[PDB]
């Protein structure tokens, strides 16, 4: 039933390896597969996330004939795409396999069936139409569909709403180096404000030496060529990393996160700015980031438009500021429209534990005040669960209602969190 959040009555002192980003893990797996398939060599992936979804990707690559080896977050990909008879790739809840793997199957010379199990889910017929437009011999308007590999994918130019289909656009860009004519993707909107997943993809392609030109607004062009075999050092995912750094901040202790990049495409700078304003010590060394928390801090006003995903951890920091302190978190009105309304959730849960959190047109106003034991609801949301864990470091008797909200995303979280404390 409930998960007792461990308390840190003395400062935490810990070195933690935070698992890698799911997005980067799946991107690296595809780029490693393509390099191997092209005969460019075996690649290694260090820091890979191991979860149900990344296991499904690993299985899909092995179905295509690639050799996958490793242990935990350390993987090697090698061999060739040679699927053989009756090859079938399970996709299921990993909408990622469906979007990233069909182009790779098209490089083989046999049929590969993609299957999974609703009426109320997102239709994939348009995805299949786009694959056909680029030269994939695929028949279906849904699952199951069969890519009939004939050793090449022509490529060309496709128009798509890259905001609505950003994962599919990433999938096409990942494999585009192998298309005969390359790929041009034209976004059909006149503006595209935030496309972090497409930008991550483009940055990773450049790390693999692929010629990608994204200099024109709303357009991405990849030229055909080899994908380099690399040592892919996957960056800790920023959201999860911040939960661990927040434990240093609230406990007044030290957390050192290993395998941190010299420069990151994730918005690490923005959160480090906030931590610096709470007077935490922040040291960016060799291949690690260390944060040491202060004995306490007062309230802060921060606009989180650029790092909306960090709202629950930041709200936890605000609730643990010196009593009486007022914090205003703004730039997050838009978050109300996401599947999970974390503003309503955060206000309810802080208030359930004896706190003071007010919803506002642009965000949350939190008054730090002493809290009491209770059941912190996660609402089946991993970020909400980590926020309760942060609160629990300082408040004895906080229990997160169901930690499965986090373990489905980050299986290692409860054990790594307990080892840290
Ligand atoms: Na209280």
């Amino acid at each position: 039933k409930t998960w007792p959040a461990p308390t840190a009555p003395t400062p935490v002192r810990a070195t933690v390896t935070v698992p890698g980003s799911k997005s980067q893990t799946n991107r690296a797996l595809v780029l490693a597969a393509l390099a191997a398939a092209q005969g460019r060599g075996a690649s290694t992936i260090s820091g890979a996330l191991r979860s149900r979804d990344t296991e499904l990707m690993l299985d899909a690559l092995q179905t295509l004939g690639l050799r996958v080896d490793g242990v935990g977050s350390e993987l090697t990909v090698s061999g060739r795409i040679e699927p053989g008879p009756g090859a079938r790739v399970d996709c299921g809840l990993a909408g990622t396999v469906l979007r990233f793997v069909p182009p790779l199957a098209a490089l083989g010379s046999v049929p590969v069936t993609f299957d999974g199990d609703q009426a109320r889910g997102r239709p994939i017929a348009p995805l299949l139409d786009a694959l056909r437009e680029l030269g994939v011999a695929v028949d279906g308007t849904g699952l199951p569909f069969r890519v009939r590999g004939n050793g090449s994918l022509a490529g060309g130019t496709v128009a798509i709403d890259a905001s609505a289909s950003s994962q599919f656009v990433s999938g096409l860009l990942l494999s585009a180096a192998s298309f005969t004519d390359g790929l041009t993707v034209q976004h059909t909107g006149s503006s595209l404000p935030s496309a972090p997943h497409i930008a991550m993809t483009a940055a990773m392609l450049r790390q693999a030496g692929v010629d990608i030109d994204d200099s024109t607004p709303n357009r991405w062009q990849v030229r055909p060529g080899p994908v380099a075999a690399r040592r892919w050092d996957i960056e800790p995912d920023l959201t999860n990393a911040v939960a661990f750094l927040s434990a240093a901040v609230v406990s007044g202790g030290t957390v050192r996160i290993t395998g941190w990049p010299r420069v990151s495409v994730q918005p690490a700078d923005h959160i480090l700015a906030i931590l610096r304003q709470l007077n935490a010590v922040v040291i960016h060394a060799d291949s690690s980031l260390e944060v040491r928390g202060p004995t306490g801090y007062d309230g802060f006003d921060v606009d989180l438009r650029a790092v909306g995903e960090l709202t629950p951890s930041v709200a936890a920091l605000a609730a643990l500021a010196s009593p009486g302190s007022v914090s205003r978190l703004s730039g997050i009105a838009h978050l109300r429209g996401h599947e999970t309304d974390r503003l309503a959730a955060l206000s309810t849960e802080i208030n359930r534990l004896g706190g003071t959190c007010r919803e506002t047109p642009d965000g949350l106003v939190i008054t730090a005040t002493p809290l009491r034991p209770g059941i912190w609801r996660a609402y089946a949301d991993h970020r909400m669960a980590m926020a309760g864990a942060i609160i629990g470091l300082r408040v004895a008797g906080v229990e997160v209602d169901d930690i499965a909200a986090t373990t489905k995303t980050l299986p290692e979280f409860p054990r790594l969190w307990a080892e840290m404390v």
